């Protein structure tokens, strides 16, 4: 019985890594995350200068999930960079490196700097196509011509393998054009399915207030809220992206939500929410209860159930 | 102290009802409540012809919500609209009909019907314009140029005062849009906001199975899932659409979950997954609720708070 997966060139311990922006912000972060038992990680998404981000209080968790409107404060694409050129441990895990350039332009920029670090260092890029909280800037993922815009520019800027970060979408017409797009670019090898549930709003009954500070307390949500939403974006693009891998983010608390995650399709499987509450200690926790319930059921691999979810 | 309130030249004795979709399909379900405490009541979403809807299960509830795929069951308008006219007693309370046909051509052939009757009986139309479960059939407002001929349309066969059913939406961008839309059509008095969070994937670890039988296992989700998710859209179309009521509907389990609504803007609040799985006696649970947190903090009168949520 075993959880090591081989996927984009790289060996991996076990699925487990943190969503990009939760533990990955610092050189202490990521070192951390290296540490931990997870079988890679992910920096914070980055902009070309580093940001303070926006106004705090900008996160809160609550039982079931967390709201946070932080704004991409991250100490610039230079630390990131360095971190992966000179810093990063590959004997211990492997590295990805998340870009959200506020721009095409931004993001093209980024990436013609990365791709020699990443043909030398082996470090795996995901952009960042879902940041819902910037205020001013609509996720452009939501806008399918940006999106082919970005993904034609960086493909061809870059040039390498990398993956795309994707928003949740509730429509069936809206996952068969975003898998469509996605399938004109040959050098998209990985889709993560999903970011944020944007714009959702909690509110205090007590103080009668919202509970995040920045756009008047809209921020993108995470946790037990959108498990079956994360389930269904990443089974949807499962089905139909046969020729590109599969990560999962969203709602994945335990061994069993990562089982789901699986079977719907994932090959990595991220931690956002749980991860920030509960700290890296989560993954040996995720690791044993994934490995109990592969044990019940007679599993010796991941391949043996990653997709196999079964229809009525 | 009492809830009794007036909107769309009807008395309310609360701000309560069902959701669409939810105790509302048969006479006897109408019945049922009219029976019960609700302050209103709304009619199950029709269509031109009955009919028997996606095959079952459609309908299974959890500890935080539900998903479905029902696929518009309904014994047809001409049912509904006879129970409009000659069934309801409308001295009990005022009665909202739903409809939901697959065209605008639809729409606009039962429109044409419901006028003189709305003209006779005052019973009100909420135009469902986001029924995320027909195979092949997006959600019409996620096409704003489609919810644009839908409204200008309906408006002109009708001719008299209407609401509408909007999906959640999840981007500013959006917001800003579909409100602006609205806001074109004078006729358009109130605003439901939310239909279920579209196309999430529940799924059984122990059977690996998903658990509704159409679409693969994609259905709509409501219940404690999408209660900041409902809260948002609220208050987005509450600050967008200052001339407009709205109505919550979304993730309301108590009176301190309708007493957010409120607090977003909601004049009216629906119940859906927690009325399917509670029943009607809910009602008097959620009235009693509400009075006592307006007790405690001093309020007398919906007016007080709502739409009143403070921003940091
Ligand atoms: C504190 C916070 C910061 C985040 N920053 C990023 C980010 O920099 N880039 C990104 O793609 N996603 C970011 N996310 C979204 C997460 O990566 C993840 O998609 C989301 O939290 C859903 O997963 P969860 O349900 O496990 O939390 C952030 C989430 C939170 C909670
Ligand atoms: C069994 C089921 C059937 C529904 N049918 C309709 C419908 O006919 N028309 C409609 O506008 N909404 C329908 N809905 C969606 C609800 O009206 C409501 O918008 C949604 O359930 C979210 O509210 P909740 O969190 O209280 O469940 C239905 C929901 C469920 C649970
Ligand atoms: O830093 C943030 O605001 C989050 C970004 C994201 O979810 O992509
Ligand atoms: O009958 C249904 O499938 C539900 C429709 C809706 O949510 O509008």
């Amino acid at each position: 019985m075993c959880l090591k997966l081989n996927l984009l060139d790289h060996v991996f311990a076990n699925p487990f890594m943190n969503a990009a922006g939760v533990l990955c912000s610092t050189e202490e972060d990521l070192r951390c995350m290296t540490a931990s038992s997870s079988g890679a990680l992910v920096s914070k998404s980055c902009t070309s200068a580093p940001r303070d981000g926006n106004p705090e209080p900008r996160y809160m968790a609550f039982p079931l999930g967390s709201i946070n409107s932080m704004g991409l404060p991250n100490l610039g694409f230079d630390f990131y960079l360095k971190y992966a050129s000179d810093l990063h441990d590959y004997s211990k895990k492997p590295l990805f490196l998340s870009i959200s350039g506020l721009s095409v332009e931004e993001n093209v920029a980024m990436v013609r700097r990365l791709a020699p670090v990443a043909q030398e260092k082996g470090v795996l890029l995901e952009l960042n196509l879902s940041c819902p909280n910037v205020p001013g800037k609509p996720q452009v993922a939501y806008d399918f011509e940006a999106m082919r815009t970005y993904l034609q520019q960086v493909s061809l800027a870059y040039g390498l393998p990398f993956g795309v970060k994707m928003p949740p979408y509730f429509d069936i017409a809206h996952f068969d054009t975003a898998a469509a797009v996605l399938n004109e670019f040959p050098l998209v090898k990985f889709v993560t399915c999903v970011n944020s549930v944007g714009n959702g709003l909690v509110i205090d009954a007590e103080s009668e207030s919202v509970v995040i500070k920045p756009k008047q307390g809209f921020g993108g949500l995470g946790g037990k809220y959108i498990l079956p939403t994360a389930l269904a974006n990443v089974n949807a693009f499962y089905r139909r992206c046969p020729d590109k891998l599969v990560f999962g983010c969203g709602g994945v608390y335990s061994g069993e939500d990562a089982f789901l995650h699986i079977l719907a399709g994932a090959s990595m499987v991220q931690v956002g929410t749980a991860l920030q509450e509960e700290g890296p200690g989560i993954f040996t926790r995720l690791e044993d209860e994934l490995l109990e319930i592969m044990a019940r059921k007679g599993y010796r691999t991941l391949e043996e159930f990653r997709g196999r979810v079964k229809t009525i």
